[PDB]
This record gives structure tokens, sequence and C-alpha cells, in this order.
């Protein structure tokens, strides 16, 4: 398949054609990455959903494969639609499902039922019911086998939530080390409440806690995630909490975003840390302080320092319109996971995770330092589409701000500014001139993070750019900034502009990126 098409990300996964949303069953497996992912076979926007399926050995070079769950009933009348979730590798065959092959994946998904019926099992289920379902595949994820024989494992939300039915989804299931058990996190969307369930063989499922709901509650609660990180260089760990919620997204936005909240795991309760959750509900901490990063998904199958998330790079409030042809929706760059340790506050840090290496050219299109740069905009370079630039310099500069100028035309009419706020020590990204901005009023705006100067008083931005998107990542990673754009063919130039005053001990560098397809 040929992926040369404008606005198609050469190192962001997309499928093919179509509409996809949630990263889904993020499973590392025998060299393997698996990439599921919320999809619809049959059109552009969302609808007739199943889960797609794309592999990588390197989280970089992907290779699409067969629809893993398709829609019940796809092409007819449908039934049943598989909504997001999650995937183990059950590798002592807990669930029986093995045979004289391989040990079974098993996957963990919330079936939607479109219409009030009786299922293979027995049980009867009402229309746009949510409920939580297991498959199985024997092949290492190509095909899959769907539990017909006692599906859905958690037919109903935990009482007193019955009412709750068609708004109870997005299991994330994994093997817990300490307790030996399966553990499953799941929410009571409406409600802004985690549920979570243990089993010993991924088929019978016992509620042992609930959790929240704390900080962010603007929107429904989706796609929860649990993981172990370490904390710095020694031999701390906390446990992590990720979060979606749609809208009630990071200030400065509008629509969907992703939140965390830190603290311990004992196999049946999270509890958070007490500098985790702020008085109120509004306050939070921010997985990326950008629009575009959503439905933030873990990797199983990776161990303490090698953690991953996939987070979905559109959003709710306008990714239907984006002007994507012939696919709609891309997954933003892999973040691995760890904390450290900011501020004496345990901070979730990201570094993109792809195999730099492999397709960065070694050297810069650009490259250059500044004892102190004037103010005004720089002289004019050309990038081309997709490329990474590193910035760093002084937070005492005496500019209002300092930025990169990037995917701009020739007389900067049209520009995306990725930069600094030195009185505010923020990070901003405004894409309100970026491009196409037409198909949704509150898409030309101007985001912000914060980003407090590291111990030597240097500020240090890392900025990924592909054919639709900029992704920031500022100091050792504590802050991200994900916004999609939609440039025109032309709009391939860059220029640095200290505005107010100078800016003092600027490094930048420019690197190209291959595609990967
Ligand atoms: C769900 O998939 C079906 C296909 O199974 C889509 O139905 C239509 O798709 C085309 C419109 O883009 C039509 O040309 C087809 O004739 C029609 N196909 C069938 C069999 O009905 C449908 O749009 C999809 N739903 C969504 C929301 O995208
Ligand atoms: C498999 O069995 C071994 C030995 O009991 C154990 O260490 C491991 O945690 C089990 N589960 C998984 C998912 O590996
Ligand atoms: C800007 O760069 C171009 C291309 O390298 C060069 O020709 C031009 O002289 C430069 N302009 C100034 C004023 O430095
Ligand atoms: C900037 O250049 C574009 C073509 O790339 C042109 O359409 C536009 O008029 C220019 N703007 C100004 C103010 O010169």
């Amino acid at each position: 398949f040929n992926y040369d098409q404008p606005y198609r990300g050469q190192y962001h996964f997309s499928p093919q054609k179509n509409w996809m949303n949630d990263p889904n069953g993020l499973l590392y497996h025998n060299g393997t990455y698996h990439l599921f992912f919320q999809y619809n076979p049959g059109g552009i926007e969302w609808g007739n959903i199943s889960w797609g399926h794309a592999i990588s050995e390197d989280l970089t070079h992907w290779e699409e494969k067969p629809v893993a769950l398709l829609a019940r009933g796809f092409g007819s009348d449908v039934t049943e639609m598989y909504f997001s979730g999650s995937a183990v590798a059950d590798v002592n065959n807990t669930s029986g499902f093995g045979k004289d092959g391989k040990t079974p994946l098993v996957a963990m998904y919330t079936s939607y039922y479109p219409v009030a019926q009786t299922l293979p099992s027995g049980q009867t289920v009402q229309e746009d019911q949510q409920s939580q379902s297991i498959a199985y595949s024997l092949d290492d994820g190509l095909t899959w086998t769907t539990y017909d024989a006692a599906n859905p494992v958690i037919p109903n939300p935990p009482s007193p939530y019955e009412a709750e039915y068609q708004n109870f989804r997005d299991p994330f299931v994994f093997w817990h080390d300490e307790s030996q058990k399966w553990v499953v996190v799941t929410s009571i969307a409406e409600l802004h409440k985690l549920a979570i369930y243990t089993s010993d063989n991924l088929k019978d499922w016992k509620l042992v806690s609930e959790f929240g709901p704390y900080n962010a509650q603007g929107g429904v609660w989706e796609c929860p995630g649990l993981v172990k990180l370490p904390l710095d260089s020694g031999n701390s760990t906390k446990w992590v909490i990720t979060s979606g919620l749609n809208p009630g997204g990071p200030p400065g936005t509008v629509g969907s975003g992703t939140q965390y909240f830190v603290g311990e795991f004992d196999g049946t309760t999270f509890t958070p840390d007490a500098d985790t959750v702020y008085p109120g509900n509004s306050t939070a901490n921010w997985m990326d302080w950008g629009p575009d990063f959503y439905a933030a998904a873990g990797y199983n199958g990776l161990s303490l320092n090698d953690h991953v998330h996939i987070g979905w790079m559109n959003n709710w409030q306008y990714g239907a319109n984006i002007p994507t042809y012939p696919w709609r929706s891309a997954m933003a760059i892999p973040r691995h996971m760890a904390l450290k340790t900011i501020g004496s506050k345990a901070t979730l840090v990201q570094q993109p995770q792809e195999a730099w290496s492999s397709i960065s050219n070694k050297r810069p299109i650009y490259s250059r330092t500044f004892k102190t740069l004037s103010e005004g905009s720089t002289n004019t370079t050309t990038t081309g589409e997709t490329f990474k630039v590193d910035l760093s310099f002084s937070a005492k500069s005496k500019a209002s701000t300092f930025a990169i100028a990037l995917r701009a035309s020739a007389n900067f009419t049209e520009q995306t500014l990725v930069g600094y706020d030195f009185a505010k020590q923020q990070i901003f990204l405004d894409r309100t001139h970026s491009g196409d901005v037409s198909f949704d009023e509150t898409f030309a705006s101007v985001y912000h993070g914060p980003l407090t100067p590291d111990s030597t008083g240097v500020v240090k931005l890392s900025i990924f750019v592909d054919r639709s998107s900029v992704e920031v990542f500022g100091g050792q990673g504590e802050t991200t900034l994900t916004a999609q754009i939609f440039p025109s063919s032309d709009a391939v130039h860059a220029r640095l502009a200290s505005t107010g005053g100078t800016t003092e001990d600027v490094r930048a560098d420019i690197y190209k990126i291959a595609s990967t397809w």
C-alpha cells in the first residue's frame, strides 16, 4: 500500500483506509508489539466498531493485519460491536483455551449491543448495553474466537450502579505478579469511577475495589490503566492510573484528554498519594497538555523500565471532521513511561519511543548556536514535512517568548508556533494559522503546558513534526503537548522568533525523518 497522501503521518500509525479511534489490546509477545484499535471496516467515521490489528518489532515500522474482532453481523444487521479493551498472554493457560499448540492470548473488551437480544450464553442483554467479554487466539493474535459459551463475563456494573449498564466499559486487564491474580480495571463512565476486579482464570471475576472520582470530572471517564513505574534512578517504584475524559480535557482545550494519578496498589486497592489528588474537581495531573492525546493505553508484556503507552492522536470535539482521506485518525508517538521527582513531586516523564536511528538523518539540516539571539525572526530554512527539532535556551532571557515558527508558508502567514513564555514558564503551541482550520471553530487555538526550567536554568524542548502533527516533549519529558495541524503543500519553511527582547544561550538543531511505511 502507498501511504503517500497529504496529512498522512509517516511515523505515526494509521490504518490504510477508514476510521480509527482508541488503541486496544496492546501486548508485547515473542518480540512483537501488537497494536489493536477501534476500527470501522466500512467507513471513514465512527461505526461498525471492530478491533483492527497491526504489528511491529520496533514500535516504528507497522504492518497492518486482518481485522481481529469484526463487528458481529458486519455487512448485514450488526448485533455486537467490539468496544475498547486490552490483551494478555495467558502463558500458563489459566483460561483453559490453550490446546496442543501455543498457549492462548486473551482479549478482554467491552461488548456493545445495538439491539436487545439473547446471547449464545443464555444471557439476555438490553439495547445499548455495555458488558465485558473475552476472546482468545491460538495463532499469536492473527485470528480470534469469542467466548460465546459464557460471554459477557462481567455483564453488569457493580451494585448499586446497575443503572449504568449503558456506560460501563474499557477493561484493562493484566497479570499482577505480587498477588498472582489477573486484575481488570473498568470505567463506570458517567460516574467518573473505576471498578477493579480480580480473577484466577480470566472468566470468573470478583469485584475488589472502586476508585474515584478525583480531580478532572468534566466529562465521562474512559480507558483506565494501571501500571507500576520506576521512580528516579534507584529501586523506588509507584503505581500510576491513567484515565481519559471526554470532554473536560486539559486547560486551554475543548474536548477530550488524558489525566493520571500516582499512588500504590496492593493487588486490590489503588491508594492515591496525598499529593496526586487536589481539593475540588477541576485541577488534575495531565498526561498531555495538548488537544490531541486521548484513550491512552498501556502495553502488557513489558518490564519495569520498558513501559510504553500509546494514545489516539485526535480529539472527539472535531475528530470526525479532520480533512483526511482515505483514512481518519492516527496514533501519537509511542510514549515510554517513567516517574521522576521534579520540584519535590513524583512526576510522569515520557520519552518518544520509536527506533529513531533507523529513520533519522544523522546530519542536521539546520544547526546553530547563539550566545545572544537578537529580537526578531531569523533567516528561513526548508524542513520538509517530517522532522525533529531540538531547542535549548536560557530561562533568564529578556524576550517575552522564544519560539520556532514551523510548517510555514514562505511569508509565514501560515505557520505553527512552538515555544516558551518566559514570564509564565509555559510551553505554548499556536496553531491558529496552521493551515486548514475551517472544520471546527475550536481548532484554531493556542495551547499551553507548564514547564519549570531545570536546575541549571536551561529550558529544553524536543519537537516532532509529521505530515499532520506536532508533538512537544519539554524538559526530561515531564510536559508533553500533542496537536494535529493541516498545513498546505508549501508549508515547509521554518525560522526562529525572539519576541519582545533577546533570547540567551540558544541551541537549535533540525533533523529530517524518513518514512516508516
Ligand atoms: C458500516 O458499514 C457498512 C458496510 O457494511 C456501511 O454501509 C454503506 O457503505 C457505503 C457508504 O459509504 C455504501 O456505498 C454501501 O452501499 C453501504 N453498504 C452496506 C452493505 O450497507 C456503513 O456506512 C458503515 N457505517 C458507518 C457509520 O460508517
Ligand atoms: C506462570 O507460572 C509461573 C510459575 O508459577 C509464575 O511465575 C507466573 O507468574 C505465572 N503467570 C504468568 C502470567 O506468567
Ligand atoms: C538567508 O538565507 C539565504 C539562503 O541560504 C541566503 O541566500 C540569504 O543571503 C540569507 N539572507 C540573509 C540576509 O542573511
Ligand atoms: C503569502 O503567500 C501565499 C502563497 O503561498 C499568498 O497566497 C498570500 O497572499 C501571501 N500573504 C501575504 C500577506 O503576502
